[PDB]
């Protein structure tokens, strides 16, 4: 079948970065493979093939004449409906092609995301991850002489005033990363790609609904139609002027395909809606631990104004990559600290699991 | 089908160099795979196969006689048109082969680009990238003692006169690269390959238009034609001398293929036009940051006269490779400096992110 | 189809050596894949299959009798030509097999080149490349004390007499490589393989021409022939003694295959002629730079007498491998020196790009 | 087809060792793939398929009756020959299976060579190669102080008497390798595998000849035969008691297959004969250079008595592996010395190309 | 066909361990792939397909009526045998499925061996190999000062009394390995898996024999049978009440499949019997050289009592892995010592080939 090569040509499966969220991957997979799977199911060995159109020719007709009669009407599907208003049954002939066309349209947004946002996002993620990876040996290699002096001191002069200049010395501060984040916050060149990628899917789903409503849902319970042959050089002949009781064999496949196409997209729409709305708010589910690390406090510091910024998408893509191999470490281990108090445990946990 | 093996034989997918721009890759992919996909669609399981030609034989004829009648006219497609001027319907028989021929012609330019310009361009890119990679530890490993002396000095003697001999000493100058660029600027042996590769595509598109206009567009709404059998040893027989009402079954596929072939190339032409026009001007979108680095100033310095040189193509291919793994660094990070002023920030940023 | 597995069994695609010139690769690819592609095109889904031979049986005959009549003549293609001289139409039945036979013959020379010349040529190339790779740190690591003494000297005693003993001392001379080249120059054991590989292709092309001229070109416009059945146990029967108007369905495929087979080889012959003539002359397109390097002067020194030697083939295969990764260096960069004068530039260029 | 999977299941393609000579590889390839290729050619799309047997049923018979008549004789191929001696045409039905059986028999010896001689031969080759690889720095790292003393000496006391004790000192002698070779010379456990592997191929070729002579060559020009149906429950019926003029459709394929099977093996036999006779003599084509190296003289020393020993096969397999990566060196470069004399050049060459 | 995917799903082809003996691999391969190959051969292109059952309908019947008659008896294979005892011919319909079922049963034991014995055996082999690999530098790195003292001594005090305490000192003894072997000797948890894996194959072969004897061998020479149609709603009709002369087309395939199935297993049974009997005796074919090495003497020491222990299987699997890369050394070279005497040679050889 043709829908087999296209499957791995379209929907087939850096070096440490995930540039596609799992929900987006699932949405793309479903929205691309559903029409291909439906097309494969419709016209394969599962349902017996043969002649999609059959006609009840008179017994006087021969085999060749009957074949000509029933083959000159499949490419001219046009019901001479008396219920002389001639109605067309063309979707039955255009059901496969349209499906393939849909498989094209749902692949248009994906390429856009792979051609207008992947390189810049990859560069930003690489730079930010490289800068953040140096933040480990800066809270345990520098702030380590806090409890080493706390025991020979008291409350105010070792943990509420001493821990003020060590935090403001040229080992805790990252000015280049701060300025990079400040400059990227103003930019809006990447959120437009995300908005377009979701809006194109919404528009294509709406167009699919319109196509399935305007053209289908009319020829759906119609399985019989009457055609004519004497509309040309065969008019001057002695035979039936209007063919009688021609029946469509594959109406069940048509109905099943239409129902599945409706159901799949009516299920898929809310997921895309949620993906679009994910960028409408600032995320602070783990800001409590972020506001204490040397380099991670900058990310939580710059959360002001509207959330529609490049910084929002950068943070969203960085969160899914914060567990690669190196940040897949202590950062993922500060889950036991979930309820002054940070005098010991917050630092014994840090100095216990060094490496 | 034949369309399957040829696909991966033709349009199938150093070690760090990109020698094909994404636009050229897309253009080649579309222009090569469109005829293959069309000819696969035309003669696959999507549309029911069988006899492409059907005839209305008299009821006296047997099955074998009717098969002989309808099979001796498919290889002799010739309409005895009374509207005795005999017209030929040969494109219906030559529709697949022609498509395949097109799939060959569009592959001719690509091989040329892979056999007349790839090695020299690869060598030039390798040498230039290797020379430019040494430019990092020459503006921060050498010019580092400007701000280290600026504080113990004033305006004229540390940043407007001192920064004159350090820029003209045997650590800032690259004479070999300068002479290589000067000699390559005069050469014109590589722009000819680009011009030929685009002009061949233009000529082939024009030839496709001429073929689709002269031969098609005439037999397009014609689906019935009358043939003759008594033109040889069968003349001395008692049967119909001129066959009646022979109909072409696959006219819809013909129309769809012609329309798709027209539309795809009418869409593709402007992209190739833009690819041709890309080399008619000098590019200075990032020259502002280029005119300050030690080795990158030479690229911006030699932009004079006509832009039709080997240096233009070399710069075009180098820009797409300036973000590999090592130039995928600080060079891509001087985006925050976009608005004397360079007294601190232009050097603080340089000495902040060393490695 | 059978011609699909044979394609990748025949024409499918050390570790740093190229033992096949691109022209030879193209010639082999075309000459091997053209018959296979023609065979695939002739007998695949592109042209509708069925019965290659059709006959006009009398209406009294049944379906089984007509099938027997039209099936007992395909394996006995023999025209009882009255224009009683019985003519044979056997090529129509032998068109596929012959093609396959050709696809075997054109593969005979290639195996020879892979079994009689590949190992010795690989060994020679490896040894010569290994010896030549040591020539880099012998003109810049040794002759470097020439400009270092030129400034404190004059014309005759530092660059026309001093550069006479440093060139005749045990750092410039390669005696083993010189003797190896001298002994390989006399040998003629490898040029015979090249000559045989080209002459076999010429002979096979001539044989193809003879086969296509003697047997084809006679049954080319003939599409009808009369056969006989009553030539055995069926003689004692009451039916037609000579069958009437049997027609060959696939004449167009025959004509197309013959025309393509003629055209492809008539295009290919000049390329093989040029490949043969490539070895009839000494190549000195880059001898000007070669005669100055320490170890590369020996290659240009031994160009005397007839050019039909093993040294010619060794040089031809070495030139295509002179740009691998290490000779893909300065050697490829002495293109700027193309117009005493070598006093300055020829040495600063060498000592600038060391590594 | 079934012959497609079996191809790569049977004939499909340590880490530095070649345990199969090229001639043996070619012989196995041809003798295994020829029957498979013939079977694929016989019953594929190249020749039109259908009913291998056709019969001329009377016009009174229906389609079902004719099909039953012509289908009840294909599985009962038995000619009631009047030239009442009933002759059997069973090979026409057993042509494919027999071919497959042959494709099994020719694969029997190969497995034997892979199960009774590969491990021991691999171990012996590994040990011998490892011992011989240490022989390089023993004629140039030890004998190097011969010409260093020759110049301060004369003819007898530095090159004809001094070069007697250095050769008999504990750096030139290899006792373990000598004893291993002496013990392996007596053994005969591996030459039996080679003899059996060749004799099985000879016996199978003889059996193929006997099968093609006794059963074929009789039904070769016979294409018509008369069968009977009334030999059971259908005897009490009113129809033809002896069927008339039943013809075999695929006689040409039978003849072509038989001729190709004869020709391929009549070509292959001399190659196997030469492979068998290769072990009947001692090889001394390069003993002249072998008798001078420190460890390689032992191989040439033990060439006495009959040549049917394990040492012969070990040497044969070692010679093809003497050019791997390390012995692919000076050993292969000692070709310039092909015409006291060895005073200088024989050692200048050795000490020139050290590494 | 279904036989293609199941082949590589079933019989498809750590990192240094061989956990399957070659005989077991061959037995599994044959016993799994024989039914698959037979069922592929039975129903593939090699023998022409069509209707497996044919009937001689009366000439009055039409094509549709004859097809209904001959298609309503294939799923109701039941011979109304008059030689009114009705006999059933159901195996002809169940021949493929049964074969597939066999291809499942023969795969049941293999999975067991891969799920109940592979991990423990792999762990034991890894530990034993790791412990034994340290035994090299303990007989030549420790016992080396025997001959170094033998020359300055006599018979009793250097080689029959001195070599008594060096063999009982903390470089020759391995207590952990000795205790591991002692504890594993008592265990019987792994021999049960081997016994079950062989007994399941024996039982399945016996079941195959019973199935081929009870159901086959009765309908083997029977090719004609009479069926009935008037056994339902068609009873009240005017036609033949008992169908006449219905013949089975594919009896030859049935006979060939039965004969091959019998022959393959009657050949295979002795191999499995030998595999079972391999574990009934202690193996001491190389114990003579084993009783002298430092760590290998323990393996030979613990050979007492019944041989049905885990140690037997461990030794069997270790012997096939004693030639990997490191034990593929000197241990495989003590083959020259095959005929006080060990005074020199047994030590000269050991200290000759160190590494």
């Amino acid at each position: 079948s043709l829908a087999h090569t296209a499957a791995e040509y379209m929907l087939s499966d850096l070096k440490g970065l995930r540039l596609e969220l799992p929900l987006d991957r699932i949405v793309k997979f479903v929205a691309v493979g559903s029409p291909l799977l439906l097309m494969s199911l419709a016209f394969a060995q599962e349902f017996s093939s043969g002649s999609p159109i059959s006609c009840f020719s008179p017994s006087n007709f021969s085999i060749r004449q009957a074949a000509y009669v029933d083959s000159s009407c499949w490419d001219s599907l046009l019901h001479h409906k008396q219920d002389d208003k001639m109605k067309s049954l063309w979707p039955h002939k255009a059901l496969p092609y349209s499906l393939l066309a849909l498989a094209l349209l749902m692949y248009l947004p994906v390429l856009l995301w792979q051609y207008a946002a992947v390189p810049a996002l990859s560069s930003d993620l690489l730079f930010i991850i490289s800068e953040l990876d140096k933040s480990y040996n800066r809270s345990i290699r520098l702030v380590q002489h806090m409890l080493k002096i706390r025991q020979k001191s008291s409350d105010p002069y070792v943990f509420w005033n001493e821990l003020e200049k060590a935090r403001k010395e040229r080992y805790f501060e990252f000015p280049l990363l701060e300025r990079y984040l400040a400059c990227k916050q103003r930019s809006h060149s990447l959120v437009a790609t995300y908005l377009l990628r979701n809006s194109l899917l919404l528009i294509f789903t709406s167009a699919t609904y319109l196509y399935l409503g305007h053209f289908h849902l009319d020829v759906f319970f119609q399985e019989e139609f009457s055609c004519s042959i004497k509309t040309g050089l065969l008019s001057d002949e002695t035979h039936v002027p209007n063919l009688i009781t021609c029946r469509l064999t594959s109406l069940s496949i048509f109905q099943i395909v239409s129902l599945s196409s409706v159901a799949i997209y009516t299920i898929l729409v809310p997921v895309i809606i949620y993906n679009l709305t994910r960028l409408c708010r600032w995320d602070k589910r783990l800001l409590s631990v972020y506001e204490m690390l040397p380099a991670f406090d900058l990310l939580s510091r710059k959360m002001l104004g509207c959330p529609i910024n490049d910084l929002n998408v950068i943070l969203l893509f960085l969160r899914a990559n914060i567990s690669e191999l190196i940040s897949f470490s202590w950062l993922s281990v500060l889950c036991v600290l979930k309820d002054n108090i940070d005098t010991v445990v917050d630092f014994m946990t840090l100095l216990a699991g060094l490496e």
